[PDB]
């Protein structure tokens, strides 16, 4: 039991699917029996994504010990069972953070912190930390290889790879061969720039991920085997795919996991892809079509949503329905109406922060309740389902939450501490990752989850307000799950409708291709059953 | 009234004197009426350096507003009249601590934050902050260029070239033009190579400052001049030579500030270097030889006393004596006894922290103030005078600080909050930078300051116990200067002594070449005066 | 077996002694027993250093099949016993002329021909050629590196490593750590950047030889060992030395060839390096000393006579006797007269091209058959004796060479073409390398020599008229050396001197430290003997 690591660099642009590519090797190794992990360093400034908007970085990914992540960890964990954790990724400000912490507390007695080899000495620690007790660790780094932002990362896995040897650490480097109109070929010139870039940095790569919008011919891969002294068979083509499900057989077909094997001299059986070839199979083949309307307030970009997205496709998948996912701006349901609603064969709303387009959300909460559309609420969508059956149903006036409307008569939606009734009555935090939930008998979510409890993950502050919830239980809503000693709503649902849940914690976050999730599932079986009455 | 900036790289090696170098144009510019300041880039994580050992960097200097600084604004201060304050120096852990608290207080409002333009945006603010209101800014960037650790600053002050434009910056790069006794020559290639990295990253320099142990000929200054695209004049010779006094001389005689005053447009009269000749006549021309111990804890690296090494010399230009200084470790005296103090003229005792080689400095006091010798105590000097006196004249056995044996009988120092006497009975944070101290009539310090009241800068913690002083006064020892509503001690003097003075606060701080200082001045004169007795 | 290669680069600076190094290594490997060649690739664009002048590159040496060559060769066979040829010594401008050559001899069958792989194929080709059939092959590659010029030789030797493997090939760096007073140590800061720039080209050393003022410290070649990922008994500390001929020994105690043994995996016994002990000893301990002026053109570069100036060293080892080499400028004796001859135990005139400064040397020659002072002339040296003695013995008035004045009356030296008498009447171009002489009895050289025949090697086209020769017998000159068909005179003396010889042939070039040379042990020992006289 010696840990291998593969280190996996980018060249020449950014967006290479770096992330994609070392999950779906990954998935062919796990399905070879192996222990294996991913994990992310992220050249960025920032402690962690907590702070960073979902329209600039995209979706705020949760594992479940409740640390605030990059997106990519959703690739990592859609892609391999190994459950991901704090320690699968970091960011530059998070090595700075521990090395200034570590001066004040005295721990370099006096000495004159360097970037070597303090800041390089800081990042091998938490890569053998998030590394040991695997059979092979792959190490995303962020970044195109020769800006500044990744020199001390890439300096850190350089040493590690001398101190370790060849024996346990591969380098695989993605580059971008283009193809030229005028030449009628793919140019290996970018990957022989960034490959001397590499080596100027004291780093030779093993394995070249080609990336380019078709095939690299056995002849410009047999170019860069010479020029970076690799075996031909170390160099993979991987051209632009419809579907990343098709990225781990693609690889395995070019004998990618076999090469790793014998570098590694891992004795392990051929890969079993079968999950995978099952999950090409049911996209490639869907036998109904829905369009299901996606009603947020970030929508101007898609990747804030990058796990609710995934999670309706697996749910397509597990239905064999194609999902028309159409994204819609809950400010244009404000000033436009609900004209803009129609058409769709279910409506989803997802998590969000700040009042801005939640008005919207609770029009489009209303009008799925009113003309029995299937509706699916996360977070703020359960936020707003809550309030529209409050407003319209139990005839409490501009009820609200205490995060938009602090002073609001009937705040629905309130933190624990703010909780009052409607006179002004009392009693007598972010909750992030991984908490039972306590299932409802003769729910919808306990039939479909088929368990008393089940595992979801929270990242929210503002809760049901238990003093005004009794008022509208009795105006019909149904509470289908709660969580711990305070009795917190997790799940609600309103009965006189085909289908209609909305839960607090982010079940998209526990959704796979392979595996699938009962609520999405459930979801789009709804959303296929509607668009057949119509 | 446009701000211009001297940008100060160095190639090829660290120790060109790149300090030395800025410090001594800042000279001739000041000279010619010009208002100048210089600052220090380090490169260093440190947060500043109060954690960083004097064994490690060398000493911790102190502005006047009690920020603890780089040694090289010492040299600063030495040369030019313009005060240093926390602006003149940053590390770049200061500047990481600056990005990742602007990022907790939501002052980037969910932007990604990198290196570019978020880190080199924070160097040019504090480059700016510390230059505005000045004619010239000479900004001295610490590392060799080609190094990782010093990309941000070389990126931050190309973006300010590019912003500001070429009519008020100027790259000043000194580089290492070394002999080999093989071609009979100094070589050249290593400066091609040093300023081909410097283009890479963006900057073209102006003037090539050329390090060499000789004369650097004119044949080899033509070369460097066609290579790197300057005229003949921007190209300056500075060999190594015997008194850093020399180099403003030097380097007017090449007209390096004439380059400089017509690339600004500065019309100001030729410099007026009459009191740099002063020092260097004085230097040369000393009139009679003195040896003068100085006994600490830190000796194995001279640098720790680098500004009381400097103070002492200045003692010796003022009198006209050369200064021979003996660096004794303390702890040798506590093994090997008194035997090792013999042959000296004088006795300094510097400050310093922990018990470590205390108990030698106590007996050092003792062998001077019994055997008449010339004592100067600073800060922990003044402690071991004060101990040595409660010891062995007011008969208070074991006297010490509650830094070194807190539960010591007769704790004559300690913290102000640890203050009590003999038997327990009591009354009813490092004091940093300038502070007034009142001077006592009839006092041996109040005649050589010639004032009632000075202003010296304090590092230390641990203060005179006023509840224990009283009984030390009546044993014949005198308070020479108090300070604040406390009336805290800062001076003693044995009066039966030819000269006997500690003090708490730091008065090598306030010593400059050209002013000299009273203390040092007075000192050196003791040791010339016990010189011609024996 | 298998022919094992180190590529020998340098870094910083180009006067490293690289040469030196290599030849001080050679001479190791060879007294283990083992097959060693050395061979000097040169970036200059000249096809060979035949055309270049003395004062700009140095000396051209000539092999013994005729090949003009870099002096480095001479440095090769003075420290190894194997031959150098061709072989041993191409140009850029040569490999240039090689492709040019066959592209119109159509070899390369319409191809683009590119500088990779068709030049860097002609290196290869080239440096096999002169390396197979050995046990070791030094390769030197002139420049330094980072350089544009030395590119396509490095790449051409990194191929080489790739193709002939880790088993067969080393890469020995040399590289400057100068020494700086301002921080009291050596600096490895230029080794870090010459190695990053050896790593961007694709190049791993294997070896640092580390040049200084000084020896590098066990500390020092620990961090480069570090930095460089290199065993410490890599790194080599190489200080300047007083003889060249203490290198092999200072390598050897460092363990160089031991590692260099167990990398190629050649079992050979322990150097014995008693031979170099011997010529360090002799070289250490003289008897007697003697001054010999060197009258010649290009004394301006000491290195256009290197080859004559190790000769007469090793003329001093043999007798004993420590040689002052007194470089006189032939034209001071044509402006200030025969004063500056004065205070000479012997006089040399080496070789030369046209008449700048040869009617001085005349006179020189004159002045020391006179006064009886040893002469040995060299090639032009010869000349000017038998122009001397024609004129002042034989009085024939302006006797010359036709190289000088064309249409003199007596061509005493002239081409065989050109051979004429006083009155016009005739008879019914550079000669190159190794050639036998038959040498007469009785004559001086018969005995030093103690052989009929000998072999030395030839640089000049103009011989001695044999035309003109009878006359010149007749008043006293006699020939005891000739050569060929042609019996052109190789060797003539004065008989009624103590000591005159003078030569065509270069006896430089077979001139070694161990072995020495029969007339410089000769014109040495006649110098002693003068000394003592007066
Ligand atoms: N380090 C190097 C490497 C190569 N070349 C030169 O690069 C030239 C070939 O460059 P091309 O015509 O663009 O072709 P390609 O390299 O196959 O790149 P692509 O895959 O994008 O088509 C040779 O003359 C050379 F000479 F080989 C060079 O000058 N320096
Ligand atoms: N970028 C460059 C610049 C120069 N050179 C080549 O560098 C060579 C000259 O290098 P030297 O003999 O060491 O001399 P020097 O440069 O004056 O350096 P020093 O001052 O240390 O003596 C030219 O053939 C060249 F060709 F000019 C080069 O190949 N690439
Ligand atoms: N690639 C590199 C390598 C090092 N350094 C930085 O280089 C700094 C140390 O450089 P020094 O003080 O000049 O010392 P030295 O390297 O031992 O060189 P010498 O042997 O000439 O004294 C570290 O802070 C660093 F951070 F390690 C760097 O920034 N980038």
């Amino acid at each position: 039991m010696t840990t291998n690591y593969i280190f996996v660099t980018g060249g020449v642009v950014s967006s290479l699917g770096k992330g994609i590519a070392a999950a779906s090797l990954a998935a062919i190794l796990e399905a070879r029996g192996l222990n294996v992990t991913i994990m992310k360093l992220d050249p960025y400034i920032n402690v962690d994504p907590g702070t960073m908007s979902p329209i600039q970085h995209g979706e705020v990914f949760v594992t479940e010990d409740g640390a605030e992540t990059d997106l990519d960890l959703g690739h990592y964990e859609r892609f391999i069972r190994t459950k991901m954790s704090r320690r699968n990724n970091f960011t530059t400000g998070r090595i700075y953070s521990d090395v200034l912490r570590k001066e004040r507390r005295g721990d370099y007695l006096g000495a004159t912190v360097q970037v070597i080899p303090h800041i390089t000495n800081a990042i091998k620690e938490r890569v053998l930390e998030g590394g040991e007790g695997h059979d092979v660790v792959l190490v995303e780094i962020g970044g195109t290889v020769g800006d500044i932002e990744s020199l001390p990362f890439l300096e850190a896995i350089r040493q590690m790879a001398v101190e370790i040897g060849r024996e346990h650490t591969l380098f695989m480097h993605l580059t971008l061969v283009p193809y030229m109109a005028a030449s009628g070929e793919v140019k290996t010139k970018p990957t022989q720039h960034s490959v001397k870039e590499l080596l100027s940095i004291g780093i030779q790569p093993d394995i070249l991920i080609c990336r380019s919008d078709r095939a690299v011919p056995a002849n410009e891969r047999a170019k860069i085997a010479l020029f970076c002294n690799v075996p031909e068979k170390a160099v993979i083509s991987l051209k632009d795919v419809d579907s990343i499900y098709k990225i781990p057989g693609l690889l395995k077909s070019q004998g990618l996991d076999d090469y790793i094997c014998k570098r590694f001299s891992l004795n392990c059986p051929e890969a079993n892809l079968s999950e995978w070839e099952q999950v090409i199979f049911e996209e490639a083949n869907p036998v109904s079509e829905v369009t299901i309307g996606m009603v947020g307030k970030y929508i101007e970009l898609p990747d804030a949503y990058k796990s609710v997205i995934e999670a309706l496709k697996h749910g397509g998948l597990k239905n064999r329905v194609s999902v028309n996912i159409k994204l819609i701006d809950s400010q244009d349901v404000e000033t436009r109406g609900v004209e803009i609603l129609k058409g769709l064969d279910a409506i989803l709303v997802p998590g969000g922060f700040g009042y801005r387009g939640v008005e919207g959300m609770i029009t489009t909460a209303r009008f799925a309740r009113e003309n029995n559309i299937p509706y699916l609420g996360i977070c703020l969508g359960m936020q707003v389902a809550l309030i529209d059956y409050a407003r319209h149903v139990a005839n409490m006036e501009n009820a609200n939450s205490t995060e938009f409307v602090p002073d609001c008569k009937y705040p629905v939606v309130a933190l624990i501490t703010e909780w009052r009734d409607e006179n002004g009555n009392v009693e007598v935090t972010m909750r992030l990752g991984a908490q039972q939930c306590q299932l409802v008998d003769d729910s919808l979510v306990r039939q479909l989850y088929n368990a008393p409890t089940i595992v979801e993950r929270h990242r929210h502050r503002y809760e049901v307000n238990n003093m005004l919830l009794k008022q509208i239980e009795d105006a019909g809503l149904r509470v289908a799950g709660r969580s711990g000693d305070d009795q917190l709503v997790e799940i609600i649902e309103v009965p006189n409708h085909p289908w209609f849940v909305a839960c607090q914690f982010h079940p998209e976050f526990t959704s796979t291709p392979r595996d699938g999730h009962p609520l999405f599932a459930g979801f789009v079986k709804a959303a296929s059953e509607f668009q057949k009455r119509q």
